[PDB]
């Protein structure tokens, strides 16, 4: 069994492909092992300030998705989750449709592990599509 090279297919309308972009953004995911997310939940919290982490289970796996107070490039949150990882995979992209991304993480097949505020994201705390 191969570790994934991709987010999983369902979140592909959600996630910015544009790794490389240098404009800068405030909401991000990573997808990785059980274990990497455990420790970067808490290592983003803090080196992050974020305003909104959550931590979710796929298939024996773990997404992170959170949201930033100030702007940041994806290479940039990329390079310092990757600074864990040797054998571990671990990939991350800017999040384009917060909420739609969000609220697929907390229906099946993903289950909430844990998140930063009481009762999680309102639809009401973004915009309307």
């Amino acid at each position: 069994v191969e570790d994934p090279k991709d987010f999983p297919v369902d979140l592909h309308a959600f996630l910015s492909q544009a790794v490389f972009s240098n404009r800068t953004v405030a909401s991000f995911a990573v997808y990785t092992t059980k274990e990497k997310a455990q420790i970067l939940y808490k290592k983003l919290m803090e080196k992050y300030s974020v305003t909104f982490i959550s931590r979710h289970g796929f298939g024996g796996h773990n997404i992170l998705f959170f949201l930033t107070p100030h702007r940041h490039r994806v290479s940039a949150i990329n390079n310092y989750c990757q600074k864990l990882c040797t054998f571990s995979f671990l990939i991350c992209k800017g999040v384009n449709k917060e909420y739609l991304f969000y609220s697929a993480l907390c229906r099946q097949p993903y289950a909430v592990v844990e998140e930063s505020i009481q009762g999680g994201l309102k639809e009401h705390d973004f915009n309307p599509e």
